[PDB]
DNA sequence: TGTCAAA
């Protein structure tokens, strides 16, 4: 009857091989992420952050079981992306 | 390593 491109769609194609289904997966969340990051760094490593978030997603997403809405699973590695940066620098004395 | 309520 009728079809709308919401991130079901989007996520689904993502997971037939499109990368280019995946750009605009990240054109629809950077600014949305970039907020959430923030919150963990500053605004000098969110853009860092946000694009280390999307690929961490985008070789993970084929995993993604849709147990939930999509931004509820990238908000969870969003959030643990931004804060396994600030431990990724914080061990520079619990390594050596 | 993964990350899955609704945001």
């Amino acid at each position: 009857m009728s079809e709308q491109l919401t991130d079901q769609v989007l996520v689904e194609r993502v997971q037939k091989g499109d990368q280019k289904a995946f750009n605009l997966l990240v054109v629809r969340y950077q600014h949305k992420v970039a907020s959430l990051v923030s919150r963990y760094v500053p605004s000098g490593d969110v853009p860092d952050v946000v694009q280390e978030a999307f690929i961490k997603a985008y070789r993970a997403l084929d995993s993604f079981r849709g147990d939930s809405a999509f931004y509820t699973w990238l908000y969870r590695i969003a959030v643990n992306t931004a804060k396994n940066y600030l431990v990724a620098q914080g061990r520079r004395l619990e390594l050596v």
